[PDB]
């Protein structure tokens, strides 16, 4: 009765510039529990499924939590599978590729990365990995340089296909005959996806959209880029597992979710859904001027976007609020 549990996580956005606020206390507090979950369920590997930092250059103390998350993880045993997404540099995240190596970790940040055995606890094989990070085409490309012609949304659509495809027949290589999982990531935007403000463009003008139909037959596909947790394609194991916090305010109410995915004998048996506990309180505050009066007088300070359709003024609403909002156990990010 072989069993591998593995963590599916993404979209940290570590760094993340919130309207000027900091994220770093809502972090702090998700990969505490983070941490005690990979505890809780025995977990072999976390996924980190790309965009672990905001940007290229995170500040010093998203390079902390990141640091010492790794460092934390140490005293349960469990892998860390750290792939770059498009929001990564990946000179960044090689920076540590190395050092993380000897910290039980797996950092993925280019292209070309060939599928590897996921150790259990035990050190024996647990899974066989494909670790696919995002895919920048000039990394894919250099396959077959397409320059000069027409239909290059074509040539993407092929090359990532194509990549997934070469990955594939290597981890069922790997595998051999053993009755193992074959994992395989992902960092993109599925054909019917359902994206939010926060979810920037991708492939630009060459990929409106993977479908996923063209994902190799892996017992689990672990995406990541879309910060809503959702099943793609009607697939039970082809999965978004959402960011940990909300990322813009249109995602706030919202559940957050890490995936606990559970393989027995080869096979993938149980996707559970963990709720992430949010800590920071955001709200949405919609309609008219009396009416965004008549709603905040209800009521850690919770965050708030005021969204307004009344046709006065630019500047003036904001007065307004600022004058209306002053003092209230709140805070006031945005207004729209």
């Amino acid at each position: 009765i072989e069993f591998m549990r593995i963590l599916h996580t993404s979209d940290w956005h570590l760094g993340q510039n919130f309207y000027s606020k900091s994220r770093e206390a809502e972090h702090q507090a998700f990969l505490d529990w983070l941490l005690e979950t990979a505890q809780t369920h025995q977990v072999d590997a976390i996924i980190v499924a790309g965009d672990v930092f905001d940007t290229g250059s995170p500040p010093s103390y998203a390079r902390t939590l990141y640091n010492r998350f790794v460092v934390n993880l140490q005293q349960t045993g469990c892998h860390l599978v750290v792939l770059a997404g498009n929001h990564d540099s990946v000179a960044t995240l090689n920076e540590s590729r190395d050092i993380m190596a000897f910290l039980n970790t797996t950092v993925v940040a280019s292209a070309g990365h060939a599928p590897q055995i996921l150790p259990r606890r035990d050190g024996t094989p647990g899974a066989v990995l494909c670790p696919i990070p995002f895919l920048r085409p000039r990394d894919i490309i250099t396959s077959q340089a397409g320059l000069n012609g027409i239909e290059k949304q074509q040539h993407l659509l092929a090359a990532i296909t194509d990549y997934y495809q070469q990955h594939y027949a290597d981890a069922c290589k790997l595998r051999g005959d053993q009755p193992l999982p074959i994992i395989a990531t992902g960092h993109l935007t599925t054909v019917g996806a359902s994206k939010s403000d926060a979810v920037r463009d991708i492939y630009i003008g060459t990929l409106d959209a993977f479908p996923a139909q063209n994902f190799p037959p892996a017992d689990y596909i672990a995406l990541g880029h879309i910060h809503r947790a959702q099943i793609i394609g009607g697939m039970e194991h082809v999965r978004y597992c959402g960011s940990p916090i909300p990322l813009s305010f249109d995602e706030c109410g919202k559940s957050k979710y890490v995936h606990l995915v559970t393989f027995s004998n080869g096979k993938l048996e149980s996707v559970e859904n963990l709720n992430v506990p949010v800590t920071q309180p955001m709200a949405v505050l919609k309609g008219d001027l009396a009416s965004i009066t008549a709603q905040l007088e209800q009521w850690p300070p919770v965050w708030l976007d005021i969204e307004i359709t009344t046709d006065e003024y630019l500047h003036d609403i904001q007065r307004k609020i600022q004058a209306l909002t002053e003092s209230l156990p709140v805070e006031v990010l945005l207004v729209r």
